[PDB]
């Protein structure tokens, strides 16, 4: 059972004020310490992407990753990439952006 992205929070393509908690909800159960995730600043409110420093861990709900910023987030556009696997497939990846306010 491949783990896809079944929803997040923030939600992909949303504007939402002072994040400081993004959670990536799975279909499947996951194997979180062997699955991961990245938070890029890509468009700060063209230039290149700057990596945000970040701890990714399992989130308190079962088929859950979140991703804790080390600090708050300046307003700007941000990308999530993901991989996710299950003990019974290899990886699958995603990504999504946000923008905060």
């Amino acid at each position: 059972a491949h783990p896809e992205l079944k929803s997040s929070v923030p939600q992909a393509d949303s504007a939402v004020a002072a994040p400081e908690k993004i959670q990536l909800n799975f279909s499947e159960n996951l194997t979180v310490k062997f699955s991961g995730a990245k938070l890029t600043m890509t468009g700060m409110k063209s230039h290149s992407p700057m990596p945000v420093a970040a701890k990714v861990a399992p989130g308190a709900d079962p088929k859950s990753m979140v991703i804790i910023p080390r600090e708050p987030l300046p307003a700007g556009t941000y990308r999530v990439d993901w991989r996710a696997v299950s003990s019974d497939t290899h990886p699958i990846t995603g990504n999504y952006t946000f923008t905060v306010k």
